[PDB]
């Protein structure tokens, strides 16, 4: 059985935090193109920099020949993912989340190729299966496969159940089951055998792997990208004015470009690997170049140009200089 | 504010294990007739001796002028109450539980008066509201009011979460919420302000009291009957052939009468208080009578006659001597 080098290549860029059965996954990836997915919840009417790395990773997989499935949480966005969060997420109305789902779906589309043959991307929405599912059916057919003792031990919610200065509603405690079933559903419908996601998604992903095995007897895999951090210890993507949105109407291309130009020297080369498609060879040469040029580093300018184009296209890049 | 003596009278018979705000409840009972309820789950196609004390207590309340609501768990019977149970309850099909609900409803009817004016009994089925409820609606509108830290601390499920030789599914962990909402629903629809139940139901009942307050801002009450025990320490209502069913086709009136005749001297007087409507004065006189008669105690014969008539009527009592 041949072994794919895609996981190793992503590791080189520092984009692999955790992965299940790496050897088996690499072998499966070599067998041929697979369908994979990543989900994004409508916690606002737009995604932000916090969602970018995983989103671009879907494209990295598609570039390797695999088929990306971008799921927008029409249902999970009505529940709220408590994973590594201190307090309960605000509950939004069905009417509002429905509109946000539509905006996010349209925002995600340009990032992937939906017209490149069999590995063309697919848009999904878990409201399709949870929006009309009866409560008893959920509690029985899905809930019977979940152990509360195990759920309580998930690191993602351990704090909420241990720290006396906080707690977790039954609402958010149930989230893990929804994302878990999502994996099983996508496996059944589209043959999805891999789910990727942010660093805080490990537990939600493994619950999906276990449920897929319990429900369909299929072995699926999971991979999380690392927590994007800044050398100075502050939260990435967070500014005085709030988050850096991918929506041009919320955060202008000009402002977006300015955010990247402001990248610290300590983080710029790492960020080039996380947010762009430049080869590792090119990035390493660029770092060496800046090291001995005696001039201002051109890494920030290259990073800003690269990401701005990926997020807002040539037009946005042009608007960044006006 | 006047105070009712109904709770005190039930205490005299040893039928009160726990009660919430006894003083306030007694005052409310004195204000006028109230609607109360007790639920019974379709875990089989018939109820058994384990359900009798609470069932007869509904009648004791009706005799005092109150209105009894007998709820059959069309929905909860599809989930399973884990309260003080060592292992998961078997999951039955919707088709089968539906039929059991019908049989149990008909079995319960004769025990209460459905034609005695405004305090006439009412039959209820929680499938009415859970059978078509969407999962997201349940998790949000009901689930948001439940703290997992609190749920984990309920004595009814503590063992399942502490003992390494057992565990609890998300399915059964959610039961508490269903019975909890049942109380709120019955309060809203029929003005039910009191729920009574077996000793193992305290936690399910208090969750209902809290949710009724959170959802409708109404103060409701709860009362549990004690665990029926036998002096020899063995389980009451359990025989070598299984349970003692209330269904004549499962346990004949003759066999039912024989079960009571077999009552131990140590338990017979206590059982007369739990299972019959004889006055405390009459029962006490009977115990004294047997104490100094020098003859076989007539308590067992009186108990058998009383309960057999309550459960199978005059016809069953007649069949017990043939
Ligand atoms: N839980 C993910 C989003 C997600 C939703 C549904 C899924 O199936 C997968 C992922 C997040 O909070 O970002
Ligand atoms: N849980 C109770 C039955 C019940 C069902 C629904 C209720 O609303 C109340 C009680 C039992 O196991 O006996």
């Amino acid at each position: 059985m041949a072994s794919s080098n895609l996981i190793k290549q992503l590791q080189e860029r520092g984009l692999v935090a955790q992965v299940t059965d790496e050897e088996a996954l690499a072998e499966r990836l070599a067998q041929g193109p697979i369908a994979l997915y990543c989900g994004f919840d409508p916690t606002a009417d737009s995604l932000h920099l916090g969602h970018l790395v995983p989103l671009l990773c879907l494209k990295r997989f598609q570039q390797a020949g695999h088929k990306p499935v971008a799921l927008v949480g029409g249902a999970t966005g009505l529940i709220g993912d408590p994973s590594f969060k201190a307090a309960e997420r605000k509950l939004n109305t069905e009417e509002t989340v429905q509109e946000w789902v539509d905006k996010i779906r349209k925002q995600v589309a340009p990032f992937l190729d939906f017209d490149c043959g069999e590995n063309s991307a697919i848009a999904a929405n878990n409201y399709d299966w949870f929006g009309n599912m009866n409560v008893l059916t959920f509690l029985r057919d899905i809930g019977k496969h979940f152990s509360v003792n195990q759920m309580i031990n998930k690191e993602a919610v351990k704090q909420r159940l241990n720290r006396e200065d906080q707690g977790i509603s039954f609402t958010e405690f149930s989230y893990n089951l929804l994302q878990g079933y999502d994996f099983a559903c996508l496996n059944k419908q589209y043959g999805v055998v891999l789910q990727i996601g942010g660093s805080d998604q490990w537990g939600n992903i493994t619950s999906g792997i276990d449920l897929t095995r319990r429900l369909h007897q299929n072995q699926v895999f999971g991979l999380t990208v690392p927590l994007i951090t800044k050398a100075d210890g502050t939260k990435f993507g967070k500014t005085e004015g709030g988050a850096v949105w991918l929506d041009p109407k919320k955060t202008s291309p000009y402002k977006f470009y300015q955010f990247w130009i402001n990248t610290a020297d300590a983080d710029v080369y790492r960020f080039l690997k996380f947010f762009t498609f430049m080869s590792i060879e090119e990035i390493n040469a660029l770092e060496e170049e800046d090291k001995n040029s005696g001039k201002a580093p051109r890494a920030q300018y290259v990073l800003a140009e690269q990401v701005t184009r990926l997020v807002h296209g040539e037009e946005g890049l042009q608007a960044a200089k006006r």
